[PDB]
């Protein structure tokens, strides 16, 4: 039997191992056991954002010490996916997922699976090559968490690759055409295509209906499951699948909803009630909600405008992460609450997927 | 004769956008004449260096001078142009203008809304944030309740305040003349005007006594607020435009207004609380918004409900940005409209970290 | 015979009229000569800048007032090009262009002669595409008439205001049915800015129209114009161009040359640009009127094989960034941060420069 | 007793990048053993929440622990990690690495380049922009100029400080404790630290008499300048980290530092005249240029020359990041090479507007 815990832990600064160190050294963790760890950090989660990776270098410098192994076998064993960006209220935070096997006693229950894609070349971004073999990858993370059915995943969470000038600039003496000439536009491409990449591996759209001109363009293709976020310290795509399975012992579940767009509510509400959270007092079994956030292409929100897609001052991601923080932490009375911004291709134009881990 | 309150919000595509009001007034809806204020959310950043402000106050007194054949000059001493800049987030653009009538109707039945004006005096860069600016602005408060008709501050339900800042030259200016200003920080300086405005519209209503007031309180003493005071700082004026907003016995308004003060800046209760305090008990009665109005900022702990955030530690972006962001989406989430007045910076205004928020709505 | 006067007037905000109103006041200018101003404005000089447009309203409606005529027709006599972005220690300011007709003869030689033309508006969908560079074209060819430059080597700046696209413009074109050059609003200005600048190369036989089409526009850099400089802003819907060179049927006590930026660091370029308006040592200094110039970052991401971060920043658009080095690289030489330079630089000048014009006293 | 200084400027891809660094040990040219500090530019925004910073010195401290098979902890006691963070406009992330080693050679002609480094004990958050910082930093400077074997504070032409700065956290924490901070303003707490430090320079250099140094000068009294001092202030540490610049009679290093100071932003000269006081007379002779390192801020006028700017107006971007694009394309166009050390705010450093300017060069 499977068994997945799941850890909320607040944070003090990107390189803040602390919170961690505390549930190891209690003994309520065991390092051996950690799969993956999804972190908000507090850089402004657009293309020069380091937070990202002074994080997860962090992390494994601590882990592989803890475990008497190399650095680079801890990134290479546990997934490390760093949201950056925590604007408004947002709070700082990194969530730990443990699976145990015990042999023990009831319906569905949380399931995770992990899966590595290879090292993309920066002229395969937002294209069918990130596509197809994010594709692969989520069914091979499917299996491992032990899921059979893709109606069961309720969360797909991927880290993908972006373009630096640097790496524009070297595909083009390679004589290599980039799917966009922009670096933050860049991150638009990887995440969508990462996330058709979901779409494609979850039976949600046929293959047919995905091409390198469909990316970023329509609309009407999307998962409701995916969640992607980019960033310059990788270079291929890391998969976490979140479900529930019949073979699990957790003691957790995972349901989710879709937002319509950025201020929906009644979608957060929805998504506590797929996660058994059915009124105001049982707000406290909260491990932690998970949402896709996006400025809309129409630049509006029902009929209103907004500059999101017009600041020149502060990219769009930043403010849709914001307001979609924002939003659930008026529904679940905290803030310290995952939220990833640019939903492309993951829940419809101008909103996304959301989450909730529960405990039962 | 009898006073009538007609309120229009009304989307605005830039900051020199005239033509929603044009409609209005070319439709026979608004009496130019009767205009006495225009609030304006205009899209500029909302700190120092945001000339939407002025921008809009500018095209606005054009477009009203050559409808009504008077100066410029003259439609600025009539009528309040209050413009807080920042629409962060999903917040939308637009004017609410307040128009007045004289009418030979009789008052309805209890209490309607009620409108009151009034200018302070220009005041000195070294005056701004200290007692010089609370007890000026306290006077105008009152004279502005009086314009309302509203004897009763408990009938008062919101009081919007455009205040001064200091820039860089205005400062440098002061120092030749051998004055200290209240602060050497452009920025900063727009909180201590925010925040000696508010007070002065506590002393005014009562809701603090004078003796507990001086220069050492202000923007330190945050025990000391005003549950209605939301104030706003800009570049493009040098002295204090008062906005009353209550219910009165003596008014034919078909609008009432209702308030009540967030805790935090993602206090959801509150937004239903200032509804229904406006007669609005459902969501099917919130087709009778016509707008919410609400003041949102940065705790000072740098948490928010014992979560840390990074709004004071944020160098790129400023934190009444941030704060003007989250409170937009949280009450934009309850009402279903992200066209609502939010203004940051809270300074003696609803609690460390709070702020108050009143919503006008039609009976 | 035309003699131009140009007066540097430093600003204390974007709706500040009062250095113009002393030149008037005093009797300096004539507010029926003006036929141009062009101005640094301190917004962020992106989409979302309105110091621009206040700036323009806030001229327009002094000199209706001045004048005795509407806003309306001053807007229609006079170029009104408002350059935002003030970032560094670069010092807002306008400059204003005033022709006089004289019956002096011709001074001995070529001397300071400008020109002014406008394009129709563009629809949104014609943005960065040969519509705007074929009207631009046009327009600059009756800027050079209005000039009584006959000779594009006369030439020596080209300045242009241009359209940009906002999200709720993007809605429109598709809700006529039609698609936009790119579905983003800050990169919407490089491809305003460049169709424009190549409508000068073409006008001036800079480039050869055949080398031009859809697909060059922001991609091709190996085709630029050496004087072209072009500025983008939300409050207008056409193109307006100044046409800034020597004339032999010129009286004025002025002159006008340049040189090209080779990058953003070329202080080179800026003591060819002087030399080229007449002024050979540093104690000339003092005949500069302004210096006006592009800048833009390299789309190489480095400088003299230097990596820098502008194109990878952000929180800070890189016409911002650019801005701020070339006028501070400017100031340096000239002893002066009060200089007009515009960022974004493409087809003007090669990739990573820009064209450096100075207007100086004889 | 004979030492010999080498220095090194290394580009660097990102905030992490030890590659550079790796190819000089790998190859023999850099004993690792033998570094005793490295500052660097790092491509996050210089201000309060600038990790890049942390993230280069974690990943510096990371790589030579494992180089010299000792704890990350005592590379931290061993090496002075001073990374300055923005790097605006073209200037070029790098880090400057300064390896010292005893050598058994005769006596120079003339002086040459010498380094000592000294480190501050931990300050409270209360003591920052204090007495407390400027004495104890002046007591390390005086340290690190015995390590640097330089007795006439003549000789010392650049002295590089990291210091620390306020965050929220910081600020409420102390406020908890019932103590009360420099200033209750995140960026600004970084201009009394730097400030502080630079004093503390100026007053162990005899640039400064004790008696015009007090609390209420600090960040007050612009008179009050060391014409060495370079100051950076960070989160990622608690104390001051010093590393003294300067020649020596004791020195066998095959470099000299000279240094000017720049009156303005845009004062070319001055580079020049550093540039000539480190032996570098023609265009010629640029290619001896190791590295040239600058102070740059805003002047708290508001001007440059009589110019307006709009760096202390400007809530989008914070002065010292403008102040360091500015600076650093000056410099870069007098060197032809924009990857040069420039580090903003300097409080203190200079004249107001102003700052030290020093070049490292080969003999
Ligand atoms: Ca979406
Ligand atoms: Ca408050
Ligand atoms: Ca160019
Ligand atoms: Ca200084």
């Amino acid at each position: 039997m499977q068994k997945v815990e799941v850890f909320r832990i607040p944070t003090a600064s990107p390189d803040d191992i602390s919170g961690l160190a505390t549930l190891i050294d209690s003994g309520k963790i065991n390092p051996a056991e950690i799969v993956a760890i999804l972190g908000k950090t507090e850089g402004n989660g657009c293309v020069n954002d380091f937070t990202r990776g002074f994080a997860t270098q962090s992390l494994a410098m601590y882990l592989a010490e803890k475990l008497g192994i190399s650095r680079e076998e801890v990134v290479k064993k546990v997934a490390f996916i760093m949201s950056g960006g925590t604007e408004g209220v947002m709070t700082p935070h990194i969530t730990v997922f443990v699976r145990k096997d015990v042999a023990a006693p009831p319906g569905k229950r949380l399931a995770v699976g992990v899966a590595f894609t290879r090292d993309f070349l920066p002229e395969e971004l937002g294209r069918m090559e990130q596509v197809n073999e994010v594709a692969r990858a989520v069914k091979e993370a499917m299996k491992d968490a032990q899921i059979d059915d893709p109606r069961d995943v309720h969360f797909v969470q991927i880290k993908c690759p972006l373009l630096t000038a640097e790496r524009i600039e070297d595909a083009k003496r390679r004589g290599k055409d980039v799917v966009v000439n922009d670096t933050y536009k860049s991150m638009a491409y990887s995440r969508g295509a990462s996330a058709l990449g979901v779409a494609l591996a979850l039976g949600e759209i046929s293959a047919d209906k995905i091409s390198n001109e469909a990316i970023c363009h329509d609309w009407n293709l999307y998962s409701s499951v995916a969640s992607t976020s980019a960033g310059v310290e990788l270079l291929n795509d890391e998969i976490i699948v979140v479900g529930n399975s019949t073979n699990s012992a957790s003691d957790l579940v995972i349901g989710h909803s879709v937002m319509k767009d950025a201020i929906d509510a009644d979608a957060v509400r929805a998504a506590l009630k797929d996660a058994g959270i059915r009124s105001d007092d049982e707000m406290d079994r909260i491990v932690n909600v998970l949402a896709k956030a996006e400025a809309a292409s129409s630049g509006t929100v029902r009929g209103r405008r907004n500059t999101m897609l017009d600041d020149s001052d502060i990219n769009h991601t930043r403010s849709a992460r914001a307001v979609v923080n924002a939003v659930i932490a008026s529904v679940v009375g905290d803030p310290m609450v995952y939220v990833s911004g640019g939903a492309e291709h993951q829940g419809p134009d101008g909103g996304g997927p959301i989450a909730v881990i529960a405990r039962v």
